[PDB]
């Protein structure tokens, strides 16, 4: 049994957006923007909804690139991720209750300010490769173990 949750990465050639989370769930961690899908909504609708909400901006068209699923050890809901990806984005980063959002050059990712699964994946979003990921969390900081594999299919 799963929840739905969203992750979008604004992907440039030599820069990715983050936001810093400043309350909440992994606060004081870079991440990409998202959060709960709602009843109602596709899940596309709700990773738009959740970067206009988080950061401003408003993309033409996200592509699907990944699903991770997270378990957390003493929780029983899973998360069920949904990672989306664009390039063009309308508008300027702003800031907003939830995120902070900073552009990083692609050789300067923050990876040991953002969650630690980002190290495994990532390689696969920067290829532009789609993903099925699985990850087993002990606490915040330890991963237990992990699935990762390339997929066709999202
Ligand atoms: O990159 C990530 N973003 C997240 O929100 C997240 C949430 C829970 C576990 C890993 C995570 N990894």
């Amino acid at each position: 049994a799963s929840r739905l949750y969203t992750l979008v990465l604004v992907l440039q050639p030599q820069r990715v957006l983050l936001g810093m989370k400043k309350r909440g769930f992994g606060a004081g961690r870079w991440n990409g923007f998202g959060g709960k899908v709602q009843e109602g909504e596709t899940i596309e609708d709700g990773a738009r909804r959740e970067l206009q909400e988080e950061s401003g901006l408003t993309v033409d068209a996200l592509h699907k690139v990944g699903q991770i699923v997270f378990e957390f050890v003493g929780e029983p809901e899973l998360m069920d991720v949904h990672v989306f990806c664009t390039d063009s984005i309308q508008g300027t980063p702003v800031e907003s209750d939830e995120m902070r959002p900073c552009w990083f050059q692609l050789d300067q990712i923050p990876f040991k300010d953002m969650w630690p699964d980002d190290s495994y994946w990532f390689p696969l979003l920067l290829q532009k490769k789609k993903f099925h990921g699985y990850f087993k969390f002990q606490g915040q900081d330890t991963i237990l173990d992990y699935t990762l594999r390339e997929v066709d299919t999202v």
